[PDB]
């Protein structure tokens, strides 16, 4: 396969966003898309080795639930073309426009997040950063999980951070569990309305709190009309300790449950 897009080709618009790591541009190319674009001088050995991770990992996938990339481009800047998605991302909704979403509604965005999840780690894929941020819904109706990120250096978000993450154990505390966790606080978020820890302003403190597991998602805050089911699937997935947390198989199949029976 190859998924090169010659320069020119590409109408870059009206800039959306940029970060530490990349530039954000609407743009036409066949419709519209979204360009990414990691540079604007001198491409570091870095950043041409983390385009490639990025790309690599990108192409990899092909599910409705997940951001469709589209392609790459090198000359005259390393870019990513994916998709255009209209609307507004879960965090957005949540958190800055409060839309007050009904719990059919909550309860298959919950679904549709599990739906990609579930998909990523089956191409042995970890998102390492989930998060109602990452989480769009586009058009209102379908989610498309990507990293929307620009802080970051695709090769921080602290609540969906899980403490074995957030404490530190030697290289590697990133896991299929360590996603899961974020999915857990998404789930917070979709049925409290809410981020955690809102009562608590220092960001220190949190960290160090999580790690040794003196502060956890209040989880008596859901929504009254949230299913008890929803709860315990909940609170399975924020478990401290890492192995004890549900697999995306295994919370699909859940969520899928009481999804029918209401
Ligand atoms: C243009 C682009 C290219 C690549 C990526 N990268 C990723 O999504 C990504 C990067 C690394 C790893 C992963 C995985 C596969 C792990 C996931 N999820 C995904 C994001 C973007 N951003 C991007 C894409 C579409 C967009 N639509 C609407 N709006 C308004 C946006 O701001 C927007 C931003």
């Amino acid at each position: 396969d190859d998924w090169e897009i010659p320069d020119g080709q590409i109408t870059v618009g009206q800039r959306i966003g940029s970060g530490s790591f990349g530039t954000v541009y609407k743009g036409k190319w066949h419709g519209d898309v979204a360009v990414k674009m990691l540079n604007v001088t001198a491409p570091t050995p870095q950043q041409l080795q983390a385009f490639k991770n990025e790309v690599g990992v990108l192409r990899k996938t092909r599910h409705v639930n997940i951001l469709l990339f589209m392609g790459y481009s090198t000359k005259p800047q390393l870019a990513i073309v994916t998709q255009w998605c209209e609307g507004s991302s879960l965090y957005h909704h949540l958190h800055i426009i409060e839309t007050k979403f009904e719990m059919i509604k909550l309860i298959d965005i919950a679904r549709q997040t599990a739906q990609g999840m579930d998909y990523l780690h089956a191409k042995s894929i970890i998102h390492r950063d989930l998060k109602s941020n990452n989480i769009f819904l586009h058009e209102d109706l379908t989610v498309k999980i990507g990293d929307f990120g620009l802080a970051t250096e695709k090769s921080g978000s602290i609540l969906w951070m899980a403490p074995e993450v957030i404490r530190m154990q030697d290289k590697n505390p990133y896991s299929f569990q360590s996603d899961v966790y974020a999915f857990g606080i998404v789930l917070y978020e979709l049925m409290t309305g809410q981020l955690p820890y809102s009562n608590i302003n220092n960001r220190d403190q949190i960290i160090f709190m999580v790690g040794r597991g003196y502060l956890s998602p209040d989880l008596s805050k859901v929504r009254s009309n949230c299913p008890k089911a929803m709860k315990r699937l909940m609170a399975e997935c924020l478990k401290k300790k890492r192995d004890e947390r549900p697999l995306f198989p295994q919370i699909l199949a859940s969520i899928e449950l009481l999804a029918r029976s209401l």
